[PDB]
């Protein structure tokens, strides 16, 4: 079918658009997607995500539309593009600053220390450790970040993200909702797939009726509440 | 090289797609987009608009996106798609009924005699007519309708609308912010451009700088307030 061999982890260069999602720029470090990272459509993103990850066209055209919002293109985007606050990209991620108080763009190994120093005793994050996470960092931005947003629709986006990292990076069945902790932290770090550490793309698709239940798992054990107006209104396109 | 003899007017066939959107559906019914009003793309919206009415990218790229969103499609709409309520599609339409009491979908000629009686004495449509008109078709959803929603996104929405009947269907200078009732009742009534009645596509380029400043005077003129919730969210995708 497709070949990873044919599909290189290069770094990104000075002029290749990189994002805030380490999933489109991992597809991209390895040639699934444009290395340049620019005029990216939805239906390379469904392909890439698809012969990638094994992750399946509902949840990609869902996204990418939405994705999509962030460029003044017709229909394609730049990988930086989607750094656009408030449309996706939210407050309390895993591995980037909120954008009121630092770089909502760049890995930050800092912010990563919460998830990598996740579920103490195991060589897997799973969804209890995400879980948690998720709960710190959220508590982390409210702490120090007077306009965060923090809404169902950022929460929902936020756990959804957990559960990519939980199911693309896994080793088993996707199903159970468990990565190993040295291919997670590839995929944040160096946003590369890590075939020399022994993963290979999911022989089980991963697509909504597979992510729904570990999702709504993550946000309920996650001990989750809204703030403020509790509104969840995205940003329909740049600089409105 | 755009010929208008070569894009006659055809009335829809029984399943030729057409949505809530006058300005989409002329195009459609002038071959500017396919006549079935399937396979839609933004670029393909983009093209047709700057053709058909001289409405520039900036405009329908920012709405042709958000529209993507009411289909399952990568990259593609159907017209009737874009009924769907909430993302675009909102109450005290100007020709439409509220979905929760109504068909929101296609022209009613009783809605649109609000329209259609404003600026008693002239033979145009205009700025401060467009405002009345809005105040009294939200006073007719607050009235009538139990599951009314009025936001200012929806409130800029319809001044948008009404903006553009001005502007893509005047005779003289779309600066102006006024439109002859002949061509605009055609255009909302036929869903045609009004050729035989004298109507030429604007040479004036019609973009959001033009329409900026005409949209918040219908809006101000329209003494609209907020009544409820208020928050400006849409629906990101169908089925949900
Ligand atoms: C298999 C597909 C994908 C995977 C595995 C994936 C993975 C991730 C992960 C793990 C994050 C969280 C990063 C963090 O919190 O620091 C994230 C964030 C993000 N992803 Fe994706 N993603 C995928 C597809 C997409 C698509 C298709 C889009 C756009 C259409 C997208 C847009 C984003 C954005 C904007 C963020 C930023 C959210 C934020 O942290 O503020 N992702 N992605
Ligand atoms: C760029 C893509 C466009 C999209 C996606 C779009 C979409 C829509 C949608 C979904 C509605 C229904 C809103 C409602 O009344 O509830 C609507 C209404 C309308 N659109 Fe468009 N439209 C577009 C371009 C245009 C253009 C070029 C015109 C030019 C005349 C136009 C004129 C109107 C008017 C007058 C209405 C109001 C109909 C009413 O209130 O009864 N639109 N449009
Ligand atoms: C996650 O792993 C830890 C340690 O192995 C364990 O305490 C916890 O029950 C696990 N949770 C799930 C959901 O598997
Ligand atoms: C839609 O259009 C694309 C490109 O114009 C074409 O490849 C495809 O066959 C069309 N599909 C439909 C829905 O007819
Ligand atoms: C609209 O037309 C009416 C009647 O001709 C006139 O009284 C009014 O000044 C006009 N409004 C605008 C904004 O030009
Ligand atoms: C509409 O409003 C009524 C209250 O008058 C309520 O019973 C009903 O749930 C609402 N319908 C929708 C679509 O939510
Ligand atoms: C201002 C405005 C006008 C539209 O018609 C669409 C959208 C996206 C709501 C933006
Ligand atoms: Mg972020
Ligand atoms: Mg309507």
């Amino acid at each position: 079918a497709v070949d990873f061999s044919a599909h290189p982890w290069k770094a990104p260069g000075p002029n290749d658009s990189r994002g805030p999602c380490p999933g489109l720029n991992t597809l991209a470090n390895h040639g699934f997607l444009p290395r340049n990272g620019r005029n990216i459509s939805v239906p390379m993103i469904v392909k890439a995500g698809f012969e990638g990850y094994n992750v399946q066209s509902d949840i990609l055209i869902l996204a990418g539309k939405v994705g999509m919002l962030t460029s003044r293109e017709a229909d394609t985007i730049s990988l930086e593009d989607l750094k656009l606050h408030g449309t996706i990209e939210h407050d309390a991620s895993l591995s980037r600053e909120d954008v009121a108080i630092g770089d909502n763009l760049h890995f930050n190994e800092a912010i990563f220390t919460t998830l990598a120093n996740s579920n103490p005793g195991a060589d897997v994050y799973n969804i209890s450790s995400a879980a948690q996470v998720q709960h710190d960092r959220l508590a982390d931005s409210v702490a120090r970040n007077p306009n965060v947003t923090n809404t169902d629709l950022t929460a929902t986006i936020r756990s959804s993200e957990s559960a990519f990292y939980l199911t693309v990076m896994s080793a088993g069945d996707p199903l159970r909702g468990e990565a190993p902790k040295k291919f997670v932290n590839v995929f944040f770090q160096e946003e590369r797939m890590p075939i020399k550490e022994g993963w290979k793309r999911s022989t089980t698709p991963i697509n909504l009726p597979l992510l729904g239940p570990i999702i709504d798992r993550i946000t309920e054990l996650s001990d989750w509440k809204p703030t403020g107006d509790n509104c969840g209104a995205i940003v329909l396109g740049p600089g409105l």
